[PDB]
């Protein structure tokens, strides 16, 4: 299954929602100029392949220590 | 107390913890380089002086429909 559309600086960040773009060496962008490209996952009633590590109540690990879900994001060492 | 420190893009942002920088018209930065000035909330009294409705669980309205909190920001329409 296809990965969740790239985003942010150098496309080195994958999407995690309508306004959440994150990367290992980037962090989680919630509702910002970077979360631009991720404004396309709307016209995609998915669930789409991401592949990182199932954490939290739905939010897969997005960036260094961030259980970053498609609705909001928080800190979770569970990601390391 | 001490109004939370300015951060990111033209300082038009504010610190919501040491890893989170959000702004109404900017969005919410979390774990990204733009929080390059918030870690300094560690060496300052906490909680700092914010100035928004206490959305979410002890969280804070930081952006557009976003309840940006020191541990995480989640989409919260209560913040419009």
């Amino acid at each position: 299954v296809r990965t969740c559309l790239p985003c942010g600086p150098g496309g080195k960040g994958r999407c995690f929602g309508p306004s959440i773009c994150c990367g290992d060496e980037l962090g989680c962008f919630v509702g910002t100029a970077e979360a631009l490209r991720c404004q396309e996952e709307n016209y995609l009633p998915s669930p789409c392949q991401s592949g990182q590590k199932p954490c939290g109540s739905g939010g897969r690990c997005a960036a260094a220590g961030i259980c970053c879900s498609p609705d909001g994001c928080h800190e979770d060492p569970a990601c390391d």
